[PDB]
């Protein structure tokens, strides 16, 4: 079968298997079963499973070029694709918190899940706990057997936490570090002088490309029993910088993506992010235009947003992104040359994995 | 040293090691290690430590009766007090998330931690998370070598995953099951009829037993590598009903013990939360008496509330409970009894978590 329907089909067989286990093992009801039933599907299902999917073609590589009975080939790809599962349900877990903390109103189109009438927060911040704890039963079920049971848990762990510690860099970047303070409620950065393309950097590398790049790539390794074949630093670097370039086009599709296609209204500009566009807009900008800037930014007026985004547009930031683009793709391609040393059908898989970066939306 | 002050001792080294780790390999800053070393001693000291303190016991219990070099008891006495600081950083996850759910105001006479001006849902709910995060960097470090981690890995995640389903239950607990649906905001019941003995177990048994007792006793034998040596299904049982024992106590309390004293103001009938209360009321009230409360419950109206605990107050509830202890002290004797066949020693520290559970506020 094709790739994309095997990864969907784990998808029945993982989420019967779930709430059979609910019925049989924790007493739960035909009603709430069905809630979360459908909370699995609303908040799991919908998007592009470009996460999933990468373990799944990382593992596809290997097939190729690897002896193996078919019934081990059949053992790899359904590990593949219920892994690709954790980490779609990973995912799942951070949007449903984050659409609560941020006070999200859309996603994919359709309202936020904890804004469903018959979910509300109290409901919602729970549903995404147990997003997560379903990760964990999946690898302890599907995995128990495996090798590389151990390996997966301790990556999914570390790549979890990277992420908690990416949300609390990004939801602070706005305010000034020496002023942070659990006591006191905390004002907006006047100078904005920790808008740097470093800082940005730091909350970039921890909010999502441990989770988005990293964890797929090396999940397709274990589950090929193939990681001792690859240098790890490369991996780790090339996850990394493919994971900036996604969150970079992702700041800017937020701030200039018609909502119609974007799925939601975005609001970093009133939200006072530390964006690429701010941060490359500080990066040119003379005196005048600074002052404008600051008199504007992190403000729910909707005069100030357009004041904002007409900076961002005269300060020709299509070019300064033209220009990122060129130097990443000059870094991906020469780590994929560095990649083919010692793992050639690996360094396949990740030209892949850029070429899908690269040509979306 | 005493148990309780080795105990204080190793959240010190746990607490340096997690925030040394967060600036040494997650790019911390010092503000920022700040925040997060002031929200771990809010939410996780300050309490009894009854949760954690019994891995400890248990663990001394078999030191006294199994031949060790000295070196040995120490990395036991260490271990029990990890792992019953992961017991204790779940508990300040869930209290942290519930806190968040409930909207609630006040816990252990200080505002929860939401509600600290400098705090916020919006960094709350990820505090919570790196709570739990915690438990996991704690184990994968502390317990890298030792032949428990895969066992006590798996008997944290279920034990999790059971409490999650619970909270669930109990959110939902004053819906009718078959009016529960993500896409209809949810009313409240208006017969009742799911608030039965039965019902209220289940909901008891998931939201808290686990955590509270099946999690310490099981983590003690664990680090003990004594599990082999009781019998599980006994333990379980004996978990079950001290657990819910333990929460029909805090039901009780909710209701009639001061502020002062309980560290806020309890709203579970403003809230319509099936509590042991309202289930034993139930279970003896004449016509008239059930249509009182049917008008008065699950309403912040102060009035009605005060009707509600008029009800309880003539309802001679005092009666009940004191036949329900009396039954649970039968039970949970017999149990102690039972595990003397194979574990005397374990007996004894069982013995020990329900005479301080009994004696307690
Ligand atoms: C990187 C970038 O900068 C922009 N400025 C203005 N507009 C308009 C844009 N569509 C845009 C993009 C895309
Ligand atoms: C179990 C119980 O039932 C009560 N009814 C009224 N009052 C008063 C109580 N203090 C109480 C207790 C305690």
């Amino acid at each position: 079968m094709a790739s994309m329907e095997r990864f969907l089909s784990v998808y029945d067989e993982v989420q019967a298997f779930l709430l059979d286990q609910l019925q049989s093992k924790y007493e739960i009801d035909p009603n709430r079963a069905r809630y979360l039933r459908i909370m699995m599907d609303t908040t799991c299902l919908g998007g592009k499973y470009f996460r999933g999917m990468t373990v799944v073609n990382v593992a596809e590589g290997f097939l190729a070029v690897t002896q193996h009975d078919e019934a081990t080939k059949e053992r790899i790809l359904h590990d593949a694709c219920v892994g690709g599962w954790m980490i779609e349900f990973l995912q799942a877990h951070y949007l449903v918190e984050d659409d609560i903390m941020d006070g999200s109103v859309m996603r994919r189109g359709k309202p936020c899940w904890y804004r469903f009438p018959g979910v509300t927060t109290q409901c919602a911040i729970n549903d995404g706990i147990i997003l997560k704890s379903w990760t964990q039963i999946m690898a302890w079920h599907y995995f128990a057997d495996r090798p590389f049971l151990k390996d997966l848990l301790c990556l999914f762990q570390k790549v979890d936490y990277a992420t908690a510690v990416g949300q609390m860099y990004d939801v602070t970047s706005m305010c000034d570090s020496n002023k942070l303070d659990p006591e006191v409620a905390q004002p907006m950065t006047t100078d904005f002088a920790e808008f740097t393309p470093a800082i940005y950097k730091r909350i970039v590398k921890y909010k999502t490309t441990f989770y988005t790049y990293l964890l797929p790539l090396v999940m397709g390794l274990l589950v090929s029993e193939a990681a001792a074949s690859v240098e790890m630093n490369l991996v780790e670097r090339v996850a990394h910088l493919i994971g900036e370039y996604f969150q970079v086009q992702d700041d800017v599709m937020d701030c200039f993506t018609p909502p119609e296609q974007l799925g939601k209204v975005g609001t970093d500009i009133e939200d006072a992010k530390c964006s690429w566009l701010a941060v490359t807009f500080l990066g040119k900008a003379n005196a005048a235009q600074v002052a404008e800037f600051k008199a504007n930014y992190g403000e729910k007026d909707p005069a100030k947003v357009a004041v904002v985004k007409r900076l961002y547009s005269k300060a020709n930031l299509q070019a300064d992104f033209a220009a990122y683009e060129a130097e990443v793709v000059r870094e991906v391609e020469s780590l994929i040359e560095q990649l083919k040393v010692k793992s050639p059908t690996f360094a396949e898989s990740v030209a892949v994995v850029w070429e899908k970066t690269h040509k979306r939306k």
